């Protein structure tokens, strides 16, 4: 049966004073135990992490760069194991899985320029004869904290470049899905990365307090929801340390008369419904500008809705996957439940799938909900699985206004044909990623990845060129030579 | 006695409420009285600065950036008048009071160029068609607080940028010496900044929690001392907008065998006692390495403290001015009385200056202080007043792991010839700003400000480059185009 | 008769061995002597910058903007005559005239921001205990080459860039219009700039060639004719100096069938006619896809150049003003009568201007041509003059063939609502500067500006950011220091 | 006896109408025979570029990218035959190779880079409601052309930026030693680039001649000789191509007093003999000030040159191997002959290195000439060999106003431990490259690589950042949307 344990300076080790099941959200079945780490340690991760900082901080960028040049090799070479790993406890079939892998290993290389990437600002008299120069030097032990719905790539957005930064890091991933995440880290130690300079730690509330409270831990990244992310955000801002925390969404769509429906159609079946509706950038809300488009919209989704292939990950084929938990199912069904009782409509159900076939898993199918308004708990709540709900109004800036208005502001892309629209909109909406006929604008490893409003706590955003500033402290020298004896 | 307001929607204001005594050092009389706001006041000033927000968030940076442009040159042509009521209220000569006044002046040269600086990062063909780019769009309204050592300098590092990157402005600067920060404000009227845009609202403690729990404050710069700095860090956290918050100093010089002792000592006494030593650069401890150096550095440094003078701002030719108010005069006189009692040696006892004639105001002369040690309180905490402390080590490094244990990390200096030591120091130190031969290392204001370790908090540094990302935020646009209709 | 000078270390100086007539184009008559420089004046304008070199490249970046920030206000100080001098040589009536002095002073507010614009990149650690940096360095003397079009802001591109990285400049303006360059190098004396970074030298030929054969000068930028900036390039290259050389256009505009006509009409008429034409950005040729947008271009364009108003820059109000000579004159009146010979439909005459009014001079009336060809002589070459052309195409794709295949590439533009074409247009377009739904897409002051294919010749383009890098060269220092005596 | 052909279109082809041969310059005897391409060749080169050109433009940065990502590997996996390749022509010993190499594959990794490299500048607002931005477009068919000494790395200087750039390319390498260069361009296809963007013809003359003055070739990338490079920018420049040429180059490095003399005699057998001299950043002058560190100098270098090896890159452990071809030799040895007869002291002579052991190919052992003075033709001119000159001046000023004078400012070296002189003389010294303490201060692959004076012509520099620049043209896009009839309502 086997237990999963920590990666701390280059081993694996097991605590076994507490476990928790991982399931195979597919079949409902456990899979594996997770051993919980307690505060003992986690900190053994962080005496590791500090006592391998030294010599990795004066090791030239260059030469910290080249591990990640073979560790994208490593993640390309076991993409498979690695897939077959996410699908096992995440549910998600391996394409969603090897999408996730790829956008993955694009934050390794961008961090594989970490040399040009590190530049300080040179400044020759800034006084006569006095030079000055920033450097953006290493912070020391890195805490970085994931969650489930992408336990390869999230932890991407933050290693990789912290790493190559000159950081050590500590990882405390998703007790939902950690094997995946554990395997990636020990490609690394075959990539060339020494001993304690990468941990992994599993574990619950637990392992991430004793990381917000370690004095040695000086910068802590976190990616999950909106209530942890804010937890997180104030906890680790009270102790002084340093915090990037990104929340919760939901993303909205504007669809205008002038869009092109088909297309606008195929790809909201992928943002709303791929990997189970369970992403931060999912797209879970379509407003419809006029109906006119409402009509055409409902219509057209429905009909592409009929050939959406739900089943488990051993299915190639399928659309998409299990939700995460038992617990996350009744969630997401109870949404459902809520936003028909609230009076919306039904238009396709999916909250008894039973399209399996030998699985009393976690299933939900894709749904489609249509006359919801702002007024709904459900359209107001994010609800995290494959549901698309569609709220019809007069005009664009009224859906401009709708958006404006929500807790979240992280993803939002609008469906037009007209230059001035989707520059108005680009311009004046109050979310941090936009996109123009793109339903899932995911800033690409060489941009920066985060969200407006209650959708990010912190001044600096994920992975990209903010990583690199958030991942260092400026220093300024100024240098002058009074004494000219020699010369 | 006149009464001292607040900028609000281009007006002078005055809420009436409740008072407190501003001081002219010199004297120890009170000169004027502020007018503290309350939070429905500050609400005002808020609400003026979201009011003006959406029209000014629309403004091309190029138009922005012209108001700072006029406002370099109104800072120029009243440049007297500042420095009077900076002398006025804070003390300062007027050459410290230029020397302030220029470096403020800078930052705001620095925001001219602000088109330059707004740059987003175009990308193409991120996928295929696909292009991407990033946005820096402005804040909102944005508070900054400020303290007494600098009332104008320490507010230019924030408003100018703050503003040419689009925002509005609600300035909350030390009750001690208001008269000066409220005065370059007006000016920026006359520059053509529209109402609102900029305001000043003056208070203590309450003004400053009405600021970081109004929701529409997105982001609080604060300079001062750290436990404030860390109360304001926390509690602007806790209230979910975005902060960067400065903190105290302990600024350490290491001294070198190979160094000209003359040079050293010369360019000590202005850092030591400069501005009567309330700088946040300050140079407060002068690390000597061997004695040797200890001895001669001692020996110098005493003799070229004799010419110290030490008077009110009206009499220029004064190396430096009282102490802001009595509390901090007894405060200083303390930390000498307890450098005494704990075995230090007081060199040159300025406890006692009676320099002036006529003022029984808030004077301390320099002091030295010898064989000072990591134990005692005086060396442990900051002074901000007119002290050096001389620490003797046997080698570098002894000096260094006496830097890098300190609380603070804003500020340090080594004094040397040899480039390998310069190096290994500038590397491995760890703190925010280092000088080589340099003891006020004090970045230009086209570079940022900030220390390391207890001496600020947060992710984004003062003024500069990172002012601009500071007073922004960043939207990442992917773009796309489908159907090719019209093309064919 | 009044004689022009040259600045010299200064000082205005004249030689007197041969001198040009500078016209007033409105009037026909000549107004002023152009004393000609000849190699040894030259040579004299060389020395006097190679002499201030030394000092003025190690003058820290900021006080070296300092200068460009008093001179920023002096041009705005002095705009109603440096207007006033450009009108009467030029012709260009004051609105044009602001226009020009306008985009040049935004050259002068980029160059404020020096410091930030020569920052190097500092890397730690190439190797174990090595650190690398780059500077970009000035180059010594630079010379500068302007044409008659914009004798205020081309020259504007060219010197605050070039004096505020560090340089010294020899200015050679155009010698159809000379007074307005010289008269605002005057003022840069006042606004603080030491004798002899700034040089004008005007004269013909002979002072280019000078300029370009001494060892000295180490760099041109120059702007004019093709056939022009082709032998300066050759020349410049040939003697080892770098160079950029921007050359000529003919800038078309695609206006697709989704395109606000009305605004499209409104922006060419500023476009085609602004400046009397003789602009290397102005819009000649608009290409209609379908007609459809033809037909609806001509009537719409008709009736809005019915108001327009041909004069002297005495009448402000006036849209335009002359043509620069005679000669010019006759060359578009040719231009003009070919297009008719060969087949074209002249929608609007104006070759017959006969609009004043007590002047035979030079004035070219705004013309619209209709129906031409690829064929057309008119069509290949640079009428430069107030001459908008209409063809008429099938599909856009044609257009963009037909832009393509065009010799130069200078500037271009797309009407349209359409963002799908917008993209494909500005990706796919071989012109540097693209526009959409702007007729004039001139980049500003922090972009730089520069053409494709025969339009340029050079890998740098003017002002902005490449200018920075034109007018400094890069240095790269390694640093390693292997002993460590003295730390320990 | 083989024929070395040429790459094009994916594909080696030969011509067969004229070829030349490449020695093994350790044993002086003829091993390949290299065809040479005439003008109807390069043209098919740069057709198949050409052709290639507009779907490799619109790929995006990150695919291209991964190509060079690919070529990392296949470099670092074929290291022993490249170094192997490398040894048989130029005749530099496995060490030499190995560094050249992993400069060059360092270069490739500054290339993956590509997309943060190729970012642009968004500028919100120029005016009301008006939006402008730069683009960094691909130039379309490029030229490089490279010299014998770096037959891998200075290709790699140029091919793997353009590439990744969105160009095409058409490299005419050294006909002296072409087989490591086209074994590298041949490992290009297997990394998965498509067929025709990367193109290696050999020749001489005649196909330089050809791609200059083709109207399709868009940049040129020349590294080599000043005479050569000069010709080059002339030409390029005169058929309106932009061009840089980098040239020659005399490397002076000042020994203060202060400094450490030992770790500089050190330094300075690595930095003057290395790779037998034929280095662009050679540094072939030490200029001691005063005498004190001149007699200091010549004394510990003459003991440590007593240690060197000169032979064949079959023994492994030699310090350095043979020059070039004979004709370099006789130059070579002509050069120290002209020391010694204009009144130079040849204190260490490798003349007759007469080292080798069934070797009569062209090697000229390590030599050490003292008291050269700024009259002499030896100093003046490059000699490209394994000799290190050194001159005694009275002052630091005297030295930074020697090397000033001189022809060249390629590269330049400072050894001592004070501060103060370090940066008097990084700051005003007039040569593009700057040590302290570095006697070869070669710029990393993130940076560039470029001298001043006679040694380059241009205003961007080699590989790293300006190679971005001079591989890519700038389009500037103003945008307006004055029509709102689609948001409204
Ligand atoms: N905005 C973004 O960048 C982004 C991107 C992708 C996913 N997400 C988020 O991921 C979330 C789903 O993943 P999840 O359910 O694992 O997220 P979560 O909110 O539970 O947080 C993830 C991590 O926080 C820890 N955690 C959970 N409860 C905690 C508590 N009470 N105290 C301390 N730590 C605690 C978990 O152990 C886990 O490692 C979604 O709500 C979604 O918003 C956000
Ligand atoms: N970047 C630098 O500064 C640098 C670096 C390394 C080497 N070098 C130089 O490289 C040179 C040695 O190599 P080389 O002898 O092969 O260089 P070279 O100057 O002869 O030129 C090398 C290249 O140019 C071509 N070529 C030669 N003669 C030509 C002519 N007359 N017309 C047109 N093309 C011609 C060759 O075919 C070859 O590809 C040295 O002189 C050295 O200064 C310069």
């Amino acid at each position: 049966m086997t237990t999963i344990g920590h990666l701390i300076n280059g081993q694996l080790v097991t605590e076994n004073t507490r476990s928790q099941n991982v399931f195979n959200p597919a079949t409902g079945e456990i899979g594996k135990q997770l051993d919980l780490a307690s505060t003992k340690t986690v900190e053994q991760a962080i005496s590791a992490a500090q006592h391998a900082f030294p010599t990795w901080r004066n090791t030239p960028p260059l030469k910290r760069a080249r591990v990640m040049f073979r560790f994208k090799e490593l993640l390309e070479q076991h993409a498979d194991e690695i897939c077959r790993l996410i699908g096992e406890e995440h549910g998600k079939i391996a394409h969603d899985a090897m999408g996730e892998l790829q956008r993955g290993i694009e934050n390794v290389e961008y961090a594989c320029g970490a040399p040009e990437l590190l530049k300080g600002e040179h400044s020759r008299n800034v006084g006569p004869g006095i030079d000055s120069w920033s450097e953006f030097q290493p912070m020391g032990v890195v805490a970085g904290i994931t969650p489930f719905n992408f336990p390869v790539m999230v932890p991407l957005w933050m290693f990789p470049m912290a790493i190559v930064c000159g950081n050590c890091f500590v990882l405390k991933p998703s007790e939902r899905d950690p094997s995946s995440t554990l395997y990636i880290a020990q490609l690394l130690q075959e990539a060339g990365l020494p001993d304690g300079v990468m941990n992994v730690v599993n574990g619950d509330k637990e392992a991430v307090d004793a990381l917000l409270h370690d004095d040695r831990v000086k910068a802590v990244s976190f990616v999950g929801s909106t209530p942890i992310a804010e937890y997180i955000y104030r906890t680790a801002s009270a102790n002084g340390k340093r915090c990037q925390a990104l929340g919760g969404a939901k993303n909205h769509a504007i669809v205008m008369p002038d869009a092109d429906m088909d297309n606008a159609v195929n790809q909201l079946l992928g943002a709303a419904f791929g990997s189970s509706g369970e992403r931060c950038m999912a797209l879970s809300v379509a407003v419809a500008v006029g109906d006119a488009a409402g009509d055409a919209l409902v219509s057209k989704m429905t009909q592409a809705m009929q050939k959406l292939k739900v089943g488990p990950s051993t299915d190639s084929g399928n659309d998409f996957g299990p939700v995460i938990t038992r617990q996350h199912q009744e969630k997401v069904i109870g949404y459902i439940n809520s936003a028909e009782q609230q009076g919306a409509t039904i238009v396709v159900d999916g909250r008894q799938p039973k399209v399996p076939n030998h699985e009393n898993g976690f299933f939900v199918g894709g749904t489609l909900i249509d006359h919801v308004t702002p007024e709904m708990t459900s359209y107001q709540e994010e609800i995290f699985g494959p549901v698309l709900q569609v709220v019809r109004v007069a005009t664009m800036q009224d859906a401009m206004d709708l958006i404006d208005a929500h807790e979240y502001g992280n993803g939002t892309c609008i469906f037009t044909r007209d230059g001035e629209a989707a520059r108005y909109f680009s311009d004046n909406i109050q979310v941090g990623m936009v996109g123009i006929n793109i339903p899932l604008p995911v800033p690409v490893a060489y941009h920066s990845f985060g969200g407006w409003k209650r959708s990010l706590f912190g001044d600096l955003h994920a992975y990209g060129p903010d990583a690199v500033r958030f991942y260092t402290k400026r220093k300024t020298v100024t240098q002058r030579w009074p004494s000219a004896g020699v010369r």
